[PDB]
Protein backbone atom coordinates (compact mmCIF):
# COMPACT_ATOMS: atom_id res chain seq x y z
CA UNK A 1 0.00 0.00 0.00
CA UNK A 2 2.90 2.37 -0.76
CA UNK A 3 2.61 4.22 -4.13
CA UNK A 4 3.15 1.12 -6.30
CA UNK A 5 2.69 -2.55 -5.40
CA UNK A 6 2.47 -5.29 -8.10
CA UNK A 7 1.70 -2.70 -10.79
CA UNK A 8 1.56 -4.43 -14.17
CA UNK A 9 2.68 -7.76 -12.67
CA UNK A 10 -1.01 -8.63 -12.39
CA UNK A 11 -2.15 -6.72 -15.50
CA UNK A 12 0.41 -7.87 -18.11
CA UNK A 13 0.27 -11.32 -16.50
CA UNK A 14 -3.38 -12.18 -17.13
CA UNK A 15 -2.37 -11.64 -20.76
CA UNK A 16 0.06 -14.52 -20.29
CA UNK A 17 -2.57 -16.89 -18.99
CA UNK A 18 -4.87 -15.37 -21.62
CA UNK A 19 -2.51 -16.05 -24.54
CA UNK A 20 -1.87 -19.68 -23.58
CA UNK A 21 -5.66 -19.92 -23.78
CA UNK A 22 -5.39 -18.45 -27.26
CA UNK A 23 -3.41 -21.56 -28.24
CA UNK A 24 -5.14 -24.49 -26.57
CA UNK A 25 -8.19 -23.18 -28.40
CA UNK A 26 -6.39 -23.08 -31.75
CA UNK A 27 -4.72 -26.47 -31.43
CA UNK A 28 -7.99 -27.96 -30.15
CA UNK A 29 -9.26 -26.89 -33.57
CA UNK A 30 -6.38 -28.49 -35.48
CA UNK A 31 -6.83 -31.80 -33.70
CA UNK A 32 -10.57 -31.31 -34.14
CA UNK A 33 -10.13 -31.39 -37.93
CA UNK A 34 -7.56 -34.15 -38.16
CA UNK A 35 -10.08 -36.17 -36.22
CA UNK A 36 -12.89 -35.29 -38.58
CA UNK A 37 -10.84 -36.54 -41.51
CA UNK A 38 -9.15 -39.57 -39.91
CA UNK A 39 -12.62 -40.75 -39.01
CA UNK A 40 -13.35 -39.71 -42.57
CA UNK A 41 -10.82 -42.23 -43.87
CA UNK A 42 -12.29 -44.99 -41.77
CA UNK A 43 -15.58 -44.31 -43.60
CA UNK A 44 -13.88 -45.08 -46.93
CA UNK A 45 -11.58 -47.94 -45.81
CA UNK A 46 -14.50 -49.46 -43.92
CA UNK A 47 -16.46 -49.49 -47.19
CA UNK A 48 -13.70 -50.87 -49.44
CA UNK A 49 -13.23 -53.56 -46.76
CA UNK A 50 -16.56 -55.07 -47.73
CA UNK A 51 -16.25 -54.38 -51.45
CA UNK A 52 -13.54 -57.01 -50.96
CA UNK A 53 -15.84 -58.95 -48.63
CA UNK A 54 -17.93 -59.32 -51.78
CA UNK A 55 -15.27 -59.88 -54.52
CA UNK A 56 -13.77 -62.54 -52.28
CA UNK A 57 -17.24 -63.94 -51.76
CA UNK A 58 -17.97 -64.60 -55.46
CA UNK A 59 -14.64 -66.39 -55.89
CA UNK A 60 -15.50 -68.89 -53.14
CA UNK A 61 -18.50 -70.06 -55.20
CA UNK A 62 -16.70 -70.08 -58.54
CA UNK A 63 -13.53 -71.89 -57.37
CA UNK A 64 -15.89 -74.35 -55.72
CA UNK A 65 -18.25 -75.10 -58.58
CA UNK A 66 -15.20 -75.26 -60.91
CA UNK A 67 -13.21 -77.57 -58.64
CA UNK A 68 -16.02 -80.04 -57.89
CA UNK A 69 -17.06 -79.76 -61.57
CA UNK A 70 -13.55 -80.95 -62.50
CA UNK A 71 -14.67 -84.01 -60.50
CA UNK A 72 -18.21 -84.08 -61.95
CA UNK A 73 -16.77 -84.41 -65.46
CA UNK A 74 -13.78 -86.48 -64.24
CA UNK A 75 -15.86 -89.60 -63.46
CA UNK A 76 -16.58 -89.60 -67.19
CA UNK A 77 -12.82 -89.80 -67.89
CA UNK A 78 -12.85 -92.78 -65.50
CA UNK A 79 -14.91 -94.66 -68.09
CA UNK A 80 -11.66 -94.79 -70.09
CA UNK A 81 -11.18 -98.21 -68.45
CA UNK A 82 -14.47 -99.57 -69.88
CA UNK A 83 -13.77 -97.86 -73.21
CA UNK A 84 -10.12 -99.03 -73.51
CA UNK A 85 -10.87 -102.48 -72.00
CA UNK A 86 -12.94 -103.08 -75.12
CA UNK A 87 -9.63 -102.86 -76.97
CA UNK A 88 -8.93 -106.30 -75.47
CA UNK A 89 -12.52 -107.59 -75.82
CA UNK A 90 -12.88 -106.26 -79.41
CA UNK A 91 -9.36 -106.53 -80.87
CA UNK A 92 -9.59 -110.25 -80.06
CA UNK A 93 -13.09 -110.95 -81.40
CA UNK A 94 -12.14 -109.11 -84.59
CA UNK A 95 -8.56 -110.38 -84.56
CA UNK A 96 -9.52 -114.05 -84.21
CA UNK A 97 -12.37 -113.70 -86.71
CA UNK A 98 -10.14 -112.33 -89.49
CA UNK A 99 -7.98 -115.42 -88.88
CA UNK A 100 -10.65 -118.15 -88.52
CA UNK A 101 -12.56 -116.94 -91.60
CA UNK A 102 -9.57 -116.29 -93.82
CA UNK A 103 -8.72 -119.92 -93.04
CA UNK A 104 -12.16 -121.48 -93.55
CA UNK A 105 -11.85 -119.74 -96.92
CA UNK A 106 -8.79 -121.84 -97.84
CA UNK A 107 -10.95 -124.91 -97.12
CA UNK A 108 -13.58 -124.03 -99.71
CA UNK A 109 -10.56 -123.52 -101.98
CA UNK A 110 -8.95 -126.88 -101.18
CA UNK A 111 -12.32 -128.62 -101.37
CA UNK A 112 -13.43 -127.27 -104.74
CA UNK A 113 -10.01 -128.45 -106.01
CA UNK A 114 -11.00 -132.02 -105.22
CA UNK A 115 -14.58 -131.66 -106.50
CA UNK A 116 -12.72 -130.73 -109.68
CA UNK A 117 -10.66 -133.91 -109.68
CA UNK A 118 -13.49 -136.27 -108.74
CA UNK A 119 -15.30 -134.63 -111.64
CA UNK A 120 -12.40 -135.64 -113.87
CA UNK A 121 -11.75 -139.18 -112.60
CA UNK A 122 -15.46 -139.81 -112.93
CA UNK A 123 -15.06 -138.21 -116.36
CA UNK A 124 -12.42 -140.67 -117.58
CA UNK A 125 -14.10 -143.74 -116.12
CA UNK A 126 -17.02 -142.58 -118.25
CA UNK A 127 -14.68 -142.67 -121.26
CA UNK A 128 -12.81 -145.88 -120.47
CA UNK A 129 -16.33 -147.20 -119.94
CA UNK A 130 -17.79 -146.37 -123.36
CA UNK A 131 -14.40 -147.14 -124.84
CA UNK A 132 -14.27 -150.60 -123.26
CA UNK A 133 -17.87 -151.52 -124.04
CA UNK A 134 -16.70 -150.77 -127.58
CA UNK A 135 -14.00 -153.44 -127.59
CA UNK A 136 -16.88 -155.68 -126.45
CA UNK A 137 -18.96 -155.17 -129.58
CA UNK A 138 -16.02 -156.02 -131.82
CA UNK A 139 -15.76 -159.19 -129.75
CA UNK A 140 -19.51 -159.78 -129.63
CA UNK A 141 -19.43 -159.45 -133.43
CA UNK A 142 -16.52 -161.80 -134.01
CA UNK A 143 -18.34 -164.15 -131.66
CA UNK A 144 -21.05 -164.69 -134.25
CA UNK A 145 -18.89 -165.20 -137.33
CA UNK A 146 -17.60 -168.07 -135.25
CA UNK A 147 -20.94 -169.46 -134.26
CA UNK A 148 -21.79 -169.52 -138.00
CA UNK A 149 -18.54 -170.98 -139.27
CA UNK A 150 -18.92 -173.69 -136.71
CA UNK A 151 -22.61 -174.26 -137.58
CA UNK A 152 -21.64 -174.83 -141.20
CA UNK A 153 -18.95 -177.28 -140.18
CA UNK A 154 -21.42 -179.37 -138.18
CA UNK A 155 -23.20 -179.91 -141.50
CA UNK A 156 -22.37 -178.23 -144.88
CA UNK A 157 -18.95 -177.09 -146.15
CA UNK A 158 -17.67 -179.57 -148.79
CA UNK B 1 -10.27 3.18 -0.67
CA UNK B 2 -9.71 2.12 -4.30
CA UNK B 3 -6.03 1.09 -4.30
CA UNK B 4 -7.14 -1.70 -1.92
CA UNK B 5 -10.11 -2.91 -4.02
CA UNK B 6 -8.17 -3.02 -7.27
CA UNK B 7 -5.91 -6.07 -7.37
CA UNK B 8 -9.06 -7.70 -6.03
CA UNK B 9 -10.78 -7.09 -9.39
CA UNK B 10 -7.93 -8.43 -11.51
CA UNK B 11 -8.26 -11.64 -9.49
CA UNK B 12 -11.63 -12.38 -11.06
CA UNK B 13 -10.20 -11.56 -14.46
CA UNK B 14 -7.65 -14.30 -13.66
CA UNK B 15 -10.09 -16.65 -11.93
CA UNK B 16 -12.21 -16.90 -15.04
CA UNK B 17 -9.08 -17.26 -17.16
CA UNK B 18 -7.33 -20.06 -15.22
CA UNK B 19 -10.53 -22.04 -15.37
CA UNK B 20 -10.70 -21.79 -19.15
CA UNK B 21 -7.13 -22.90 -19.80
CA UNK B 22 -7.93 -25.82 -17.57
CA UNK B 23 -11.42 -26.87 -18.70
CA UNK B 24 -9.97 -26.38 -22.17
CA UNK B 25 -6.98 -28.68 -21.84
CA UNK B 26 -9.48 -31.32 -20.84
CA UNK B 27 -11.18 -30.94 -24.27
CA UNK B 28 -7.74 -30.99 -25.94
CA UNK B 29 -6.77 -34.00 -23.88
CA UNK B 30 -9.70 -36.10 -25.04
CA UNK B 31 -10.05 -34.79 -28.58
CA UNK B 32 -6.33 -35.51 -28.97
CA UNK B 33 -6.95 -39.10 -27.96
CA UNK B 34 -10.05 -39.45 -30.10
CA UNK B 35 -7.85 -38.47 -33.04
CA UNK B 36 -5.10 -40.99 -32.39
CA UNK B 37 -7.64 -43.71 -31.68
CA UNK B 38 -9.05 -43.13 -35.16
CA UNK B 39 -5.67 -43.06 -36.82
CA UNK B 40 -5.25 -46.42 -35.11
CA UNK B 41 -8.47 -47.66 -36.65
CA UNK B 42 -7.40 -46.28 -40.04
CA UNK B 43 -3.86 -47.61 -40.38
CA UNK B 44 -5.19 -51.09 -39.59
CA UNK B 45 -8.20 -51.08 -41.89
CA UNK B 46 -5.66 -49.97 -44.51
CA UNK B 47 -4.13 -53.37 -43.83
CA UNK B 48 -7.00 -55.89 -43.90
CA UNK B 49 -7.77 -54.22 -47.19
CA UNK B 50 -4.34 -54.93 -48.61
CA UNK B 51 -4.74 -58.40 -47.05
CA UNK B 52 -7.98 -59.07 -48.89
CA UNK B 53 -6.88 -57.42 -52.14
CA UNK B 54 -3.73 -59.52 -52.25
CA UNK B 55 -5.55 -62.69 -51.27
CA UNK B 56 -8.20 -61.84 -53.90
CA UNK B 57 -5.38 -62.20 -56.40
CA UNK B 58 -4.64 -65.73 -55.17
CA UNK B 59 -8.21 -66.93 -55.50
CA UNK B 60 -8.11 -65.24 -58.92
CA UNK B 61 -5.40 -67.63 -60.08
CA UNK B 62 -6.76 -70.68 -58.25
CA UNK B 63 -9.91 -70.05 -60.23
CA UNK B 64 -7.97 -69.54 -63.45
CA UNK B 65 -6.14 -72.87 -63.56
CA UNK B 66 -9.03 -74.74 -61.84
CA UNK B 67 -10.97 -73.62 -64.94
CA UNK B 68 -8.33 -74.43 -67.58
CA UNK B 69 -8.40 -77.86 -65.92
CA UNK B 70 -12.17 -78.10 -66.24
CA UNK B 71 -11.61 -77.37 -69.94
CA UNK B 72 -8.34 -79.29 -70.32
CA UNK B 73 -10.21 -82.37 -69.08
CA UNK B 74 -13.20 -81.52 -71.26
CA UNK B 75 -11.35 -81.77 -74.58
CA UNK B 76 -10.65 -85.32 -73.35
CA UNK B 77 -14.39 -85.91 -73.14
CA UNK B 78 -14.62 -85.19 -76.87
CA UNK B 79 -12.04 -87.92 -77.60
CA UNK B 80 -13.48 -90.47 -75.19
CA UNK B 81 -16.77 -89.87 -77.01
CA UNK B 82 -15.55 -90.15 -80.60
CA UNK B 83 -14.10 -93.56 -79.80
CA UNK B 84 -17.73 -94.55 -79.42
CA UNK B 85 -17.98 -93.75 -83.13
CA UNK B 86 -15.21 -96.20 -84.08
CA UNK B 87 -16.16 -98.67 -81.31
CA UNK B 88 -19.73 -98.73 -82.63
CA UNK B 89 -18.54 -99.29 -86.21
CA UNK B 90 -16.38 -102.09 -84.80
CA UNK B 91 -19.25 -103.72 -82.89
CA UNK B 92 -21.57 -103.54 -85.91
CA UNK B 93 -19.13 -104.21 -88.76
CA UNK B 94 -17.42 -107.03 -86.85
CA UNK B 95 -20.81 -108.69 -86.80
CA UNK B 96 -20.91 -108.71 -90.61
CA UNK B 97 -17.81 -110.88 -90.26
CA UNK B 98 -19.24 -113.42 -87.81
CA UNK B 99 -22.11 -113.39 -90.31
CA UNK B 100 -19.77 -113.91 -93.28
CA UNK B 101 -18.55 -116.94 -91.32
CA UNK B 102 -21.86 -118.76 -91.86
CA UNK B 103 -21.42 -118.14 -95.62
CA UNK B 104 -18.23 -120.17 -95.65
CA UNK B 105 -19.77 -122.36 -92.95
CA UNK B 106 -22.64 -123.38 -95.22
CA UNK B 107 -20.15 -123.68 -98.10
CA UNK B 108 -17.78 -126.24 -96.57
CA UNK B 109 -20.90 -128.23 -95.61
CA UNK B 110 -22.42 -127.86 -99.07
CA UNK B 111 -19.26 -128.96 -100.85
CA UNK B 112 -18.82 -132.08 -98.72
CA UNK B 113 -22.29 -132.91 -100.05
CA UNK B 114 -21.19 -132.92 -103.68
CA UNK B 115 -17.90 -134.60 -102.68
CA UNK B 116 -19.82 -137.32 -100.85
CA UNK B 117 -22.11 -137.90 -103.84
CA UNK B 118 -19.41 -138.09 -106.54
CA UNK B 119 -17.46 -140.42 -104.28
CA UNK B 120 -20.53 -142.71 -104.19
CA UNK B 121 -21.29 -142.41 -107.94
CA UNK B 122 -17.65 -143.07 -108.58
CA UNK B 123 -18.26 -146.33 -106.69
CA UNK B 124 -21.10 -147.41 -109.02
CA UNK B 125 -19.34 -146.51 -112.26
CA UNK B 126 -16.73 -148.84 -110.77
CA UNK B 127 -19.20 -151.57 -109.80
CA UNK B 128 -20.66 -151.38 -113.29
CA UNK B 129 -17.38 -151.46 -115.19
CA UNK B 130 -16.66 -154.50 -113.03
CA UNK B 131 -19.49 -156.47 -114.67
CA UNK B 132 -18.59 -155.51 -118.20
CA UNK B 133 -15.10 -156.73 -117.42
CA UNK B 134 -16.68 -160.01 -116.44
CA UNK B 135 -19.26 -160.58 -119.19
CA UNK B 136 -16.44 -159.78 -121.55
CA UNK B 137 -14.12 -162.38 -120.07
CA UNK B 138 -16.95 -164.88 -120.51
CA UNK B 139 -17.10 -163.92 -124.18
CA UNK B 140 -13.40 -163.96 -124.81
CA UNK B 141 -13.51 -167.36 -123.19
CA UNK B 142 -16.25 -168.41 -125.60
CA UNK B 143 -14.65 -167.39 -128.85
CA UNK B 144 -11.37 -168.81 -127.71
CA UNK B 145 -13.41 -171.96 -127.08
CA UNK B 146 -15.12 -171.97 -130.51
CA UNK B 147 -12.03 -171.27 -132.57
CA UNK B 148 -10.82 -174.51 -131.06
CA UNK B 149 -13.99 -176.44 -131.85
CA UNK B 150 -13.71 -175.04 -135.39
CA UNK B 151 -10.03 -175.94 -135.77
CA UNK B 152 -10.87 -179.55 -134.96
CA UNK B 153 -13.31 -179.61 -137.87
CA UNK B 154 -10.80 -178.04 -140.22
CA UNK B 155 -9.16 -181.45 -139.65
CA UNK B 156 -10.85 -182.76 -142.82
CA UNK B 157 -8.19 -181.34 -145.16
CA UNK B 158 -5.08 -182.20 -143.13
Amino acid sequence: EDKEDEVADLKQDTESLQKQLEENQEELEIVGNMLREEQGKVDQLQKRNVAHQKEIGKLRAELGTAQRNLEKADQLLKRNSQQQNQQSLDMRKLGELEADLKEKDSMVESLTETIGILRKELENEKLKAAENMDSFEKLSMENENLKEKIAHYRAQRF
